[PDB]
């Protein structure tokens, strides 16, 4: 997981919200416990397109087997291959498609 948590993530909607996207830096300052890019990362994959509803298909399922086979449940490095879902989007829909392969249904 990143170093601040989800709850963090929702205060960046709002001073994300008021610096737009690109004073990152002074977003920082607040909280130097992380860098300009990793607030802005949650951006993108959280919020700035609207992907309340933005699911993947299997292309990344198999494309996934390979991503997390090498880093795991860190939708943080995977959802930067997509930049069109957001990890609450990744964490929750790889819980439905894991949800498939979690007994043996896989075959």
């Amino acid at each position: 997981k990143v170093k601040f948590t989800e709850e963090e993530d929702l205060k960046l909607q709002q001073l994300v919200m008021r610096y737009g996207a690109k004073d990152w830096i002074r977003i920082s300052q607040l909280m130097i416990t992380r860098n300009p890019r990793q607030c802005r990362e949650r951006w993108n994959n959280y919020i700035n397109p609207a992907l309340r509803t933005d699911p993947w298909s299997p292309e990344e399922d198999m494309l996934l087997d390979q991503k997390y086979a090498e880093y795991g449940p860190k939708w943080n490095k995977i959802s930067k291959f997509l930049k069109n879902r957001s990890d609450n989007n990744i964490r929750n829909r790889w819980m439905m498609i894991a949800r498939h392969r979690a007994k043996h249904q896989k075959s």
